[PDB]
């Protein structure tokens, strides 16, 4: 129930006379994401106007520039294939659509199966990022609902992490807000995060990603998503039990995904022998030797695994959970980091999916998704879009600030199991 | 933990004094406290707020005035509101170390420190002859503001009050038709009416009910019951019939749910639904516990409304008329207050719409502040509890199918 109004492209708006055109080269963990699809997130809001919004928005693409690029794929004569970003201001596809039968209530409240409706209101479903040659790079769709608005957007992985994308999301609900020319707002420099793995050549030869099975996202899936939210008072209670029975300092966010690790696999139903994995973004700007610019622009995130059976953690408690989580997030270090990048140069794999037996931790509860106001007030809500994927934890940050949400997608079973759990639910309010 | 910065009486902005005569509603509750509610935001300008204020108790004059007591020759007392603009206490406070995330999740033991965001705690209807008859703070948070008020039940009700809230925001945010005040309705009542002088380890939760919950509640109390049923009343019956189940009370001990009833159109003639004043009472509805155990959601929800079509013009005058010749000037019940009519969220000032509405003291077992949902088609509930019965709610699957509660 969702009608296009609109299909355009928006190109940067130059104040500037425009230089060359720049050249950004892919790394072993860029071209590893070739296969995967863009990542998908959302802001919902009471009102948006989208005359302003899409004219903010060209502006704040010169500001962010990689984001209207294309990819460009190169032939090598080895039968292989390169490539990298061209910073060629190709532009934006942005979508202007009306639901006008779906109301806030029906986008604050989702519970349920998926895909339903709401997977219409983002604009990257099935695109992959080496569709990026073609496709852009960042895709914008603001749809009108009953009484409200949803900004949805898609990006692709290899030209920014959700750090880039969340500070771009940042500077053009400020340019938005202000003014849509943008000339009340502080134009910044773009620090781009460029080569950091010396001793690879580049740019990198692989196998041609599109030469490659290429497996279908619109197939029927049992999965549901719900929404959890954890309040200040209950990260606080997890994170002083995981403190007292751990013996290294646990951070909050660290307690909480163990506690919901460990219901997660305790009404999976896989057997004890099986191995679960908690996989989580790492920003590693400031693990690399010598360390990146807080703000520099472009992927620098790696998935840390943390890996157990399932026996091993529903014999352990909440401490020994966390453990695990953060004693990965210590080996994810500048050496580790180059010594693999190596090794995957010469055994390239670029898969097509994640796995779905997993907690599979995406976003951060860091990203101040609530500073977005586009000038008529801050978002009412952040949420995550196709593809659906069994394990999926989208964590943000509360609008209490103390406060976390997540949105989780799992098997039916699992979550009818999980509603049952007296503890979870005290801990947790499921909605 | 609480800071005060200023504090400063505003009146209306524009420079005989009309009385406002009181009725048996608004004398009958002299002696109850101040009624408090109050907003979330994630940013307010204080100089504009209270700018705008003066501009609206322009429009919103009682609102600014004073009760002036008189003392009769025959040894009783008279009240009356005097529309003097000696304006409204308004305090701008400070709370560092609170956040948006302890207002918006408040649960356990009250009062806590979220009270102390309420101005007129403590303060009762009759000391408007001395303290405003609104009063205002804004308490600037760690990441956020709230604008808690609390008001005098003698000028207003709370359709009244919320009103006066959306013309001040809207103001704020910067007419066509004049305030008209409710008026003397009363035909067979002389003013003004002479009377006597007037002068425990409780619990908040919110309850939030989804769009889906509203309907599938509906639907059932309308399955089950013999007359239309409206989705309120569905919702408002399950949490009576689940709190009475929690209660501890007995199979004959009588149980009360609590309403309150918008007099307006029920008035004869009816009044404007917009004019201004307190012109609202409430209802009783009456059964043994047993009787709601052991019969169905519809059952319950029947109650309710059968005691909402019994607030009739002819009942209302009859009881005002006695009563000025009985003044009763004074649980375990289902206190219900505030509305599902009211607009929260309508009240942007001008830097976004509210993230919250709360209430505020005095906490009293029992009270059910309705609050529409952020979602218009939900509901959100502030609910006063004892601990014991807290801890059955908590264990009861069905009703946290229903309702979420934090
Ligand atoms: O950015 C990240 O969270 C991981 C990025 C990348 N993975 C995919 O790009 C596809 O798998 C996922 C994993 C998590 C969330 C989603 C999603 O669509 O939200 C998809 C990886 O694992 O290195
Ligand atoms: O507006 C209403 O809900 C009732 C008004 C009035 N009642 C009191 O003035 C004192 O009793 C209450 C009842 C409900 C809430 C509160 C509170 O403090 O929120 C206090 C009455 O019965 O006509």
């Amino acid at each position: 129930e969702l009608v296009v109004i609109s299909k355009s492209i928006v190109n940067p708006r130059s104040l500037k006379k425009p230089t060359s055109v720049k050249k950004i080269q892919l790394t072993p963990w860029d071209l590893s994401r070739l296969r995967f699809g863009y990542l998908q997130r959302g802001l919902l809001f009471h009102k948006i106007e989208v005359k302003q919004l899409q004219a903010s928005l060209s502006v704040a693409l010169d500001r962010f520039y990689p984001l209207a690029g294309r990819l460009v794929k190169l032939k090598n004569d080895d039968d292989t294939v390169s490539f990298f970003i061209s910073c060629d201001g190709s532009g934006v596809e942005f979508v202007h659509a009306v639901a006008k039968n779906i109301e806030l209530s029906d986008v604050l409240e989702l519970s349920g199966s998926v895909p339903g409706f709401f997977a219409s209101f983002f604009p990257a479903t099935g695109i992959k990022n080496y569709h990026g040659v073609s496709r852009s790079l960042l895709m914008v769709q603001v749809t009108e609902m009953k009484d409200g608005v949803f900004i949805g957007f898609g990006y692709n992985s290899t030209v920014a992490d959700a750090t880039s994308i969340w500070k771009f999301i940042n500077a053009w609900s400020e340019i938005c807000s202000k003014d849509s020319s943008g000339s009340q707002t502080f134009q910044r420099r773009l620090h781009l995060k460029g080569w950091f793995f010396d001793e690879i050549d580049y740019p990198i030869h692989i196998p041609d990603p599109e030469t490659k099975p290429t497996s279908y996202v619109t197939t029927p899936t049992n999965l549901q998503e719900k929404m959890f939210h954890v309040t200040k008072e209950n990260v606080l209670k997890l994170d002083a039990k995981a403190n007292d029975e751990a013996d290294q300092k646990i951070s909050s966010i660290q307690a909480v995904l163990a506690y919901i690790w460990r219901s997660m696999v305790k009404h999976s139903g896989m057997s004890r022998e099986e191995e679960t994995h908690c996989r989580l973004p790492i920003n590693m700007r400031q693990r690399l030797n010598p360390p990146l610019e807080e703000e520099c622009f472009g992927n620098v995130s790696q998935t840390g695994i943390a890996t157990v059976t399932v026996g091993e953690l529903l014999d352990h408690g909440l401490g020994w959970a966390a453990m695990q989580i953060n004693n990965m997030e210590l080996s994810q270090t500048d050496e580790k980091a180059k010594a693999f990048a190596e090794n995957w140069v010469k055994n390239i794999k670029i898969p097509v999916s994640v796995g779905s037996k997993d907690l599979v931790v995406t976003n951060s509860h860091r990203f101040d998704v609530y500073c977005n106001d586009f000038g008529w007030g801050k978002p009412i809500a952040a949420r995550a879009g196709p593809p659906y994927l069994n394990g999926r934890l989208v964590v943000f940050k509360g609008i209490g600030e103390a406060s976390l949400d997540f949105q989780a997608c799992l098997l039916p079973q699992v979550v009818e199991k999980l509603v049952k759990d007296a503890e979870f639910n005290e801990y947790v309010s499921i909605v």
